[PDB]
């Protein structure tokens, strides 16, 4: 189908110093049991999005503004702990900015 | 792949009778014209979350807990806006409320 799923809404007016979930990476792969590792890649990761490895939550922990910059390409991955392996296809999706 | 991406995130902490944003219908079919027309339907449509039918951006409009209902079961419709015949199929998704 040609609906738009991969992408996340931020509103800037709530965005700042203390972190703002913004969403959370899953792979239907996960099985619950933290065998998954979740990682964030591509515009601002690790910077302006941080990632919690295990429950795949995502935060915004700079205030942002649509204005500046509107939205914010990133990269899931979801990888075995253990081994690093890729278990799904590493895919892009983006955070946009709500003024 | 198995990324789960047909969710929204509604932050608890900012609901209310104020429109919330929560995010976004949006076919990659749409030309940007206003010839799409996106329905909303399912769990709290018209009561808690409402649709703007011309550019798919969804609001909640209640104030909400999550301790009450940690989640909605939506379904989104994308209809050519001249015909009213589908240019998607109707697919669910969900709105999840957090903290």
């Amino acid at each position: 189908s040609g609906w738009v799923w991969n992408q996340f809404f931020v509103l800037e007016e709530y965005t700042g110093t203390d972190p703002l979930y913004v969403g959370k990476l899953h792979s239907d792969m996960d099985r619950g049991d933290g065998s998954i590792k979740y990682i964030l890649s591509g515009e601002g990761a690790g910077i302006v999005f941080t990632i919690d490895d295990t429950t795949g939550d995502i935060h915004a922990i700079q205030r942002l503004d649509r204005e500046e910059r509107s939205q914010y390409t990133l990269r899931a991955q979801a990888l075995d702990r253990r081994t690093g392996r890729p278990m799904e296809p590493e895919s892009e999706f983006i955070i946009k900015i709500q003024d």
